DNA sequence: CATGTTAGCAGTCCGCG
DNA sequence: GCGGACTGCTGAC
């Protein structure tokens, strides 16, 4: 097979490898690195190297790393240009690995591994590592087993072998009931002692190193205790054994009362699966809790136990590493699902970069764009310093506040990459500038034509149409990637409706789920196959469909964030390749496009139907339009129409027949006016929304720009089965709107827009009246506790506290004293909940660690103090309020004459 | 070491015969 | 009691 890095680290004047061979085996090397890099020379000079902009250039081959770098600041001293890769290792993985790496993951070590820790005195520090690690879970791809390591004597307590026949049981069984399809996998060792443990766990470590380690808040805790931990008891030198390499760095950040811990693992890749989580999932969570997301993601029940987790080894140390076990195996679980590990590894080999460094789109675009640019002996500059400067970005109408019945949606296929490819947009492609005129004057077409010969943007740039540029020529690359996955999410999408509609009329019968790719939209044959199945192996092949529509998800989004941070880098000041022409560029191109394509999409719809002067598009954000489509629905006369599909089906075609190709000709008519190198502006239909045919309901609203509410029928070519809201920026679809009042607010507005008024008050009504009686954690606002110590004068709230803070004011003062309290951790989440006056905790609001129970000393309190009337009036009402004013609707019934009757 | 800008709502502080 | 300037937080692109 071809060979492939899994690690790349410089130590001093050497390259630290850990690679996969030939024959598949995995190798180390050391390597003495002699790097080039190059200064501009004379023309007269023959060379084959060159600068982006065509200059010729030497190259200065080294003797050493160090020397390169010494002569980096020597260049500096003179004032000139010292060009090249300063990153050495990624200039080594690119002379290694001069081909398109094609990598196999199953000869790639992944470790997915925790620990547990007993702590009488408070959250086991990492950096203290005072405490014994009393069990260790670490899970092995290569192996596809749980070693799991067991301290059965400790200080805290002498405990028995977990059983492995109990942790099968079920937990109404008195068992734990680890997952059936792992406890062949578990490799159990039980230990005497701690240092045998740990001994072990190094030797075991040595035979198999992780290349990838992931796992839940490995990095902030289990990394630096069991590091700290060996370090304690052993010395540095033996917790180094950690680091094939026997290298580490620490980093001390640190709290300010106290402090903290990250650890580097030279010649390892450390992927915190909670780092992965965020940025790769687009979700934001209240909590981070693995219980908390494992629920949410697949929707399993809280490993729940009797005690505090301090007590739980000492009594329940059965339970103890079966949890232990359970949470390792449930990352995996979820990382089946989303495949951010693949992911991460398709990018890193994908760049040539560290695969931890997909984390960073800043190192990820240069290796990629260094890369390119090598390939055809191309030099890249050297990075330069820039003070942080504002920019502007994109365009946003104010929507006039109203319910909008019938509503049509547009908006551009990844917009600003396309922008960038369509104008040519690179560091190495501008040709000049041109005198602008104000903006509306290109809009309104008033402008003279910026150019006859470049392609131009109307932030005044100019572009060369005739030749490549390596940023267009690698965000295409990338972009077609996207595209590819994202048909076959949309296809999974289609083919799970499909999936839902046979749903409603299961047959009796026992049966398989049909073995099918849901890659691809399903053929007539498979249709009718799916309308004889039984539901047993309908909903089983609606499991399968979502499956595969989420990992076209992952794998479609996170290119699309790729490529959109591309066009966020050339505005980043550490960006090899920034330049604010080039952002601008961007950025007012857009606001041209969207305003553009508003004016011309009302002048079609006024023509075709017969009008002047009315105005269509309600709404844009950046590269989107909102077109209202009473109008058109009017033309013909709701009369006409059979059922909801049937109009669905009406604006559908008047879309994709009528509307697509006037769109398609006001952005060809605005190519040719900037000169572009190639026509991409695609905007196409996104939702088709109203209420259903002959109800009350009022179809969409909006309260203002970035808010608002629809009742979609279709959505990118997916015709739903069931009507389905697509809701932006309304309290619905912030994490910090407790969880019941998202699902109230939510349904109030499914009412709305499909009932109508009447049966809006009566949902209102109930949920007034049974409020005070759901969970107190459902209810509980959410927040991020930021500069916490900021506002800590003496234990009470200083000058400008914020509310949520001043809530873990009132917590840390409630347990001040106690000793296995929670700490609430700074930049963490936090529940919050208003006091009523009087109330023994001295102030306005408590807060306390989401994703948890209040400790039980003040759980009491807190219930017997919440106050409801401000909860209900705060997270519930006061929204409620702002959607039903704009839609010009009431919650209540109003008074009026009638009242006078007794009805 | 290192994607971007635009934007609304909740809260504090302050003024206000 | 309620606005306006301000910080903080949270999303929509
Ligand atoms: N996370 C982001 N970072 C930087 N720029 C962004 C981001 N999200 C959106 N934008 C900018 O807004 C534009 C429009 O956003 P939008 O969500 O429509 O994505 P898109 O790139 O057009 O992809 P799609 O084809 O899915 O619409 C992007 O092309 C860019
Ligand atoms: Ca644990
Ligand atoms: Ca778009
Ligand atoms: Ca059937
Ligand atoms: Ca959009
Ligand atoms: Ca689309």
């Amino acid at each position: 097979m071809k060979e492939f890095y899994l690690t790349v680290e410089q130590i001093g004047d050497s390259i630290f490898e850990r690679y996969i061979d030939s024959n598949g085996r995995e190798r180390t090397r050391e390597v003495e690195y002699k790097p080039s890099l190059f200064a501009h020379c004379p023309e007269s000079q023959a060379t084959k190297y060159f600068d982006i902009y065509g200059k010729p250039c030497t190259r200065k081959l080294f003797a050493n790393m160090r020397d390169a770098s010494q002569w980096i600041k020597r260049m500096e001293d003179i004032g000139l240009e010292a060009l090249g890769m300063d990153d050495f290792k990624l200039a080594y993985l690119s002379d290694t690995y001069n081909y398109e790496i094609k990598y196999d993951h199953t000869k790639i070590r992944v470790a997915n591994f925790d620990i547990e820790v007993t702590s009488p005195d408070g959250f086991p520090e990492p950096s203290q590592a005072k405490h014994p690690i009393d069990a260790i879970t670490h899970y092995d791809s290569i192996d596809d087993r749980f070693y799991v390591f067991d301290l059965l004597n400790s200080p805290y307590g002498n405990v028995e072998e977990w059983s492995i026949e109990i942790a099968a049981k079920l937990q109404e069984q008195g068992g734990d009931e680890v997952p059936s399809e792992i406890i062949d996998k578990i490799i159990y060792m039980p230990f005497d002692n701690e240092k045998e443990l740990l001994m072990e766990y190094l030797n075991f470590w040595q035979q198999k190193t992780p290349v990838i380690l992931t796992g839940w808040n490995v990095e902030s805790f289990a990394i630096p205790y069991v590091y700290n931990r060996i370090k304690n008891i052993f010395g540095e030198s033996t917790a180094k054994r950690l680091s094939p390499h026997r290298k580490t760095r620490v980093k001390v950040i640190e709290n300010m009362y106290g402090s903290r811990e990250i650890i580097t693992l030279f010649g390892i890749s450390v992927l915190d699966y909670i780092d992965l989580y965020k940025k790769f999932s687009f979700t934001n969570q209240p909590s981070y809790s693995l219980d908390y997301i494992s629920e949410f993601e697949l929707n399993v029940g809280k490993l729940k136990y009797d005690g505090p987790i301090s007590k739980l080894r000492e009594s329940n140390h059965q339970r103890y590493i079966s949890y232990n076990i359970i949470a390792v195996y449930r990352v995996l679980q979820i990382d089946a699902k989303r495949q951010f590990i693949n992911l991460s590894l398709d990018m890193g080999y994908y760049a040539k970069i560290q695969i931890q460094s997909v984390f960073s789109p800043i190192k990820t675009w240069d290796a990629i764009i260094f890369n390119s640019l090598k390939e055809q002996n191309k030099v890249i500059p050297q990075g330069r310093s820039h003070p942080v400067q504002p920019y502007p970005g994109a365009f946003v109408k104010e929507p006039i506040p109203n319910r909008y019945k019938y509503v049509m949606s547009f908006d551009l296929t990844s917009a600003y990459p396309s922008i960038i490819r369509q104008v040519n947009i690179s560091p190495e492609t501008i040709a000049g500038t041109f005198k602008v005129a104000p903006l509306h004057d290109y809009i309104n077409a008033v402008a003279e034509r910026p150019s006859d010969v470049y392609s131009c943007s109307p932030n005044g740039m100019m572009y060369y149409k005739d030749r490549d540029g390596v940023v267009p020529t690698e965000i295409t690359k990338v972009f077609n990637q996207r595209k590819e996955h994202k048909g076959y999410m949309l296809a999974a999408q289609r083919n799970g409706e499909i999936i839902k509609e046979a749903l409603h009329n299961p047959n009796l019968s026992v049966d398989e789920p049909l073995d099918v790719d849901y890659r691809f939209d399903f053929s007539d044959e498979i249709k009718e196959k799916i309308k004889k199945l039984s539901a047993k192996s309908l909903n089983e092949m609606l499991f399968r469909a979502q499956r595969t529509e989420v990992a076209g998800m992952t794998a479609q989004i996170n290119r699309k964030a790729l490529i959109n941070g591309l066009a966020g880098a050339l505005g980043n000041v550490w960006f090899r390749y920034y330049d604010l022409r080039n952002a601008t560029a961007i950025t007012t191109f857009g606001q041209m496009a969207l305003q553009w394509i508003e004016r011309k999409v009302n002048e079609y719809l006024n023509e075709v139907c017969g009008t002047e002067g009315e105005a269509f598009v309600l709404y844009g954000d950046t590269d989107s339009i909102y077109v209202s489509a009473d109008k058109i629905i009017d033309k013909v006369g709701e009369s006409k129409f059979r059922d909801t599909n049937h109009w669905v089906d009406f604006l559908d075609k008047f879309a994709r027949e009528r509307m697509e190709p006037a769109i398609d000709r006001g952005f060809r008519e605005m190519c040719e006016y900037m000169n572009n190198k190639q026509h991409l502006m695609f905007m196409d239909r996104e939702a088709i929304a109203g209420p259903p045919l002959g109800s009350k309901g009022i179809g969409g609203f909006w309260t203002g720009k970035k808010r608002y509410a629809l009742n979609v029928w279709d959505m990118e070519g997916t015709r739903y089965a069931e009507p389905k809201l697509k809701i932006m920026g309304l309290e619905t679809q912030k994490s910090s709107t407790p969880k019941a009042v998202q699902k109230a607010l939510k349904e109030c507005i499914r009412r709305m827009l499909q009932e109508g008024e009447e049966s809006l008050q009566e949902y209102f009504k109930e949920f007034e009246k049974e409020f005070r009686q759901l969970n107190y954690i459902s209810i509980a606002s959410v927040s991020s506790a930021n500069n916490i110590a900021k506002y800590d004068v003496g234990g009470f709230p200083g000058p400008k506290c914020p509310f949520h803070i001043r809530g873990i004011l009132t917590y840390n003062r409630a347990i001040k004293g106690n000793i296995d309290a929670p700490q609430v951790v700074e930049g963490e989440k936090v529940y919050v909940l208003p006091l009523r006056e009087g109330n023994p905790f001295g102030d306005k609001c408590i807060a306390w660690p989401s994703g948890t129970e209040i400790t039980d000393l003040i759980k009491d309190d807190v219930l017997h103090w919440m106050d409801y009337t401000v909860l209900l009036e705060k997270t519930f009402i006061k929204p409620l309020e702002g959607f039903t004013s704009a839609a010009k609707l009431d919650y209540e019934k109003k008074a009026s004459l009638f009242d006078m009757f007794d009805f």
